[PDB]
C-alpha cells in the first residue's frame, strides 16, 4: 500500500547507535537519542508529503485540586514519593513537597504572556519560563 | 491573573542541571534533559488542574514531492546538507541522500497496521517499525 497517512509510533527500533555512528554523532548525542521515543506524522496528497517526527523522553501528568493534598509518584523524575499541597498566595500557584527532601516545591504563575515555574529543591532554584503558543 | 489553560511552550530554562542534581538524578540523566525543550499544556477548572508535560528532544520536518529532487539539511540529526531524491520502487517509498556519506538514503513501506523504515548511512542499516495510532 503506498496510503501512508497517519500517526506512527515506533514500536522497535535496531542499530540506531550504528546508523548514528557512521553519521559522526558524538557519543553522548547516541546515548540519549536511542531513550526518546518517536512519533511520525504524515500527510500524503498521491505524492506530496509533509512529514514531522518528533523525538519524546518522558512525560508527567498530574490531575490533581488545589487545597488538597494528594498522592504524586514522581516517575520520569527520581520515582520519589512526597506529600504535595498546592495552595494560592496572590495569583501564584505555590506547592510545598513534603518528603525525603527539604525545600521541594514550585510555584507557577501568569505575567503577560509567558507562563513561569520555578522549580526548588534543596538551595538550587530551577527557572523555567514558558511563552503560549 | 490566576486563568493557567493553554500550551505553553517553554522558552528558556536555567539551573536545570542544578535542580536535578540536588535530587540526585544520575549524570548520564542529567546531561540528557538539559537538551529536552519542554511544553506543558494545562486544563483548568476553577481549583481543579489537569497538567500534562512532554519534553522533546528535537524535531524535524522533511516535506518533499516524489521524483522531485530537494534540499534536506538534516537538522536534529547531523545539521549535514544532502539533495535528496525520493522515488518508489513499487510500494517502497526510496530515498537516495546525495553528499557527504556513500549510502546515505532511506527506505519506508507499510505492511498493513505497521510502517517500516528501513535508515542507512555508508554500511550502517537501522531497522525502524511503527504501529499506526
Amino acid at each position: 500500500t503506498r496510503d501512508q497517512n497517519g500517526t506512527w509510533e515506533m514500536e522497535s527500533n535496531e542499530n540506531f547507535e550504528g546508523y548514528m555512528k557512521a553519521l559522526d554523532i558524538d557519543f553522548a548525542t547516541r546515548k540519549c537519542a536511542v531513550r526518546l521515543t518517536q512519533t511520525k506524522v504524515i500527510d500524503q496528497d498521491g505524492d506530496n508529503f509533509k512529514d514531522k517526527t518528533t523525538s519524546t523522553f518522558r512525560n508527567y501528568d498530574v490531575d490533581f485540586t488545589v487545597g488538597v493534598e494528594f498522592d504524586e509518584y514522581t516517575k520520569s523524575l527520581d520515582n520519589r514519593h512526597v506529600k504535595a499541597l498546592v495552595t494560592w498566595e496572590g495569583d501564584v500557584l505555590v506547592c510545598v513537597q513534603k518528603g525525603e527532601k527539604e525545600n521541594r516545591g514550585w510555584k507557577k504563575w501568569i505575567e503577560g504572556d509567558k507562563l513561569y515555574l520555578e522549580l526548588t529543591c534543596g538551595d538550587q532554584v530551577c527557572r523555567q519560563v514558558f511563552k503560549k503558543k
